[PDB]
RNA sequence: UAUAUAAUAGAAUAAGAUAAGUUUUUUUUUUUUUUUUUUUUUUUUUUUUUU
């Protein structure tokens, strides 16, 4: 019902943690709960930074991805930017990230570029995975990639931005999408050959 | 097995009439002219005294 009423989540979300029930909840739960709450714009922060922080190393160590993208999605529609969560969250991608999903992959880019994530060499990785499936992304996945925010960044090398270059063009339909996409290949490490060759066909 | 992301800049320079909001001696000095009073000098007239 979009029902903004925030001083009675406050609430719920205050007994959540009083009672130390937010350690033994189930992974999907949390993943539906934040997620939930990340769709009325909350406002009282600090609360739900204090139930993100009760959740111990023994959880993050197993988790499913698909909860995993919908807590890390709820936590960037959030506008959180917690240090000691993000390393859990990074070093758990390393053991399954090749189940992700083309979706999972696309939404996962830009929830991490979203709230200032640093660690180059794991979205580097992620940017490999997206260029391997290249040939499995539709429209969609397209948008939530190539309109995160500062993409330029991670267009680095060659062989894991080619792959993927081909499909937008070939895929996507919106002009504004198109000139997003070529304005923002002025501003990487791209060859001028490639990049001129890439705006040819994108610009329109 | 998902319904959705959005941020780039430049300049140095002036006109000009609206029927409006106090008042608190008047006096001192210098020069010229006229009138009145006092003093001094000269001339004329009258009276008294002396030679």
């Amino acid at each position: 019902k979009v029902f903004k009423q925030d001083r009675i989540l406050k609430q719920c979300l205050d007994y959540l943690v009083e009672s130390n029930a937010a350690v033994k909840l189930s992974a999907t739960s949390i993943g539906a709960m934040l997620n939930s709450l990340a769709a009325i714009r909350f406002t009282y922060h600090r609360s739900v930074k204090q139930f993100m922080i009760a959740i111990s190393t023994e959880q993050w160590s197993e988790m499913d991805a698909s909860p995993l993208v919908k807590i890390v999605s709820a936590m960037a529609k959030l506008s959180l930017r917690l240090p000691q969560v993000l390393v859990h969250v990074g070093d758990r991608l390393l053991d399954v990230y090749t189940f992700l999903s083309p979706l999972d992959t696309a939404l996962v880019i830009n929830s991490l570029q979203s709230i200032g994530y640093g660690n180059d060499e794991v979205l580097m990785m992620l940017m490999r995975h997206a260029a391997s499936s290249a040939r499995r992304w539709d429209e969609v996945s397209l948008t939530l990639l190539f309109g995160a925010s500062g993409v330029h960044r991670l267009l680095r090398n060659v062989e894991v931005a080619a792959p993927l270059l081909e499909q937008a063009a070939g895929k996507t339909s919106s002009p504004h999408l198109r000139q997003r996409i070529a304005a923002s290949l002025r501003r990487s490490a791209l060859p001028r050959a490639l990049v001129q060759s890439s705006t040819s066909l994108l610009t329109g």
